[PDB]
């Protein structure tokens, strides 16, 4: 069955901008920022599009080794981008998949929103607790404000 976490989390970068850096060159640019969180991200197979895998690895000592991402969708109109987490780390026997949608949406002081759903998809009478996907939303806070410390300081890049 499927367990659904919803977030919102503000940033300071405009919408256009941070779509561009964060997901879009979020690849590139992610481990090179936060090193400590995320220690590289390989393209295994697309060009970015719907059908695109990605391995993203974590650095020694976490919870887990890597995961391998999906891209779903990724709409360049909208600021939004689904993808979904396939393989890796806790996906297995009691857990068969991950949904995950992102869209970043235009504040009129000049920063957005980032609205962000979850979907667990899992296997057996296996229960996802509040508690335990909030390891989620801080490791996308924390890639987020890397992100945007870098756009603030590097006024040239993703415009
Ligand atoms: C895999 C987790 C957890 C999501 C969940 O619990 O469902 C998510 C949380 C934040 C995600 C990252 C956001 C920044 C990057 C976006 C890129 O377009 C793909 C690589 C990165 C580095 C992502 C990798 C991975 O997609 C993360 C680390
Ligand atoms: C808490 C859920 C659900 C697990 C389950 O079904 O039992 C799991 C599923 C995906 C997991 C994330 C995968 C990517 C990251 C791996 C890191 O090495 C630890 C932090 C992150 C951000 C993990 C946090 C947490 O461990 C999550 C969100």
């Amino acid at each position: 069955g499927v367990f659904n976490y919803e977030t919102e989390t503000t940033s300071v970068i405009p919408a256009a901008r941070l779509f561009k850096a964060f997901i879009l060159d979020g690849d590139n640019l992610v481990p090179k920022v936060a090193p400590q969180a995320i220690s590289s991200v390989e393209n295994i197979e697309g060009n970015g599009g719907p059908g695109t895998i990605k391995k993203i690895s974590f650095p020694e000592g976490f919870p887990f080794k890597y995961v391998k991402d999906r891209v779903d969708e990724v709409d360049h109109t909208n600021f939004k981008y689904n993808y979904s987490v396939i393989e890796g780390g806790p996906i297995g026997d009691t857990l068969e998949k991950i949904s995950n949608e992102i869209k970043i949406v235009a504040t009129p002081d000049g920063g957005s929103i980032l609205k962000i759903s979850n979907k667990y998809h899992t296997k057996g009478d296996h229960e996802v607790k509040a508690e335990q996907v909030k390891a989620s939303k801080e490791m996308g806070e924390t890639l987020l404000r890397a992100v945007e410390s870098y756009l603030l300081a590097h006024s040239d890049a993703y415009n």
